[PDB]
């Protein structure tokens, strides 16, 4: 349960600072669920970009640290688990991931995670992501976890939904 548990004691700490924040990627994938489907490698979050300083807070005071800033977000570390972490940035009436569709971080708690609701990003933000993972691996070539990932995501959202979004990026990104 140890990566239950720290989601639930990071989100109760943001929570007691009124600083919304999602799960994103796998964990997301289960929390819209509401069941657990598999193990997973880290826990991703989206955070208010320009509070940043307030979950590095949250961090620390749970005895973590950040250990290394990429040009997406930044990993930290609490213990043995890996924290995930990816900015949003205020767009007037929702905080956005930066090029991902509209309504990447809805406002109300749309997952469950042992009970607790959750806020956690769209499916469309979700799929998204793999989108730009298969520009950098050819899903051919994919560890199966993620095949199983986003096939489950994308049953979810439904074949037709992703065939639309997948033909956005493509149009987004075309040379
Ligand atoms: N919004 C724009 C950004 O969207 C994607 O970035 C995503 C990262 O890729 C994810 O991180 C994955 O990749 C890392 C580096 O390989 C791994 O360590 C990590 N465990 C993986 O889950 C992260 N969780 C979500 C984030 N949206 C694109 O790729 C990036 O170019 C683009 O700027
Ligand atoms: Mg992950
Ligand atoms: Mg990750």
């Amino acid at each position: 349960t140890t990566q239950v548990t720290l989601i639930h004691k990071i989100l109760a700490a943001a929570d007691e600072r009124n600083l919304p924040l999602w799960i994103g990627g796998g964990w997301a994938i289960d929390a819209r669920l509401g069941r657990v489907t598999r193990k997973h490698d880290d826990i991703d979050l989206t955070f208010p970009g320009e509070r940043r300083g307030e979950l590095e807070a949250i961090v620390e005071m749970l005895g973590g640290r950040v250990m290394e800033e990429l040009d997406y977000g930044f990993l930290a570390e609490i213990g043995d688990e890996l924290l995930d972490c990816e900015p949003a940035w205020w767009a007037d009436e929702a905080y956005e991931i930066a090029e991902a569709p509209q309504g990447s971080c809805p406002e109300a708690a749309e997952g469950v995670i042992a009970g607790r609701p959750v806020r956690c990003n769209s499916w469309e933000a979700i799929i998204w992501d793999y989108f730009y993972y298969a520009d950098e691996v050819p899903p051919v070539d994919w560890p199966t976890k993620h095949i199983e990932s986003y096939r489950l995501a994308c049953t979810s959202l439904g074949a037709e939904k992703v065939e639309v979004l997948r033909a956005a990026f493509r149009s987004r990104y075309a040379a």
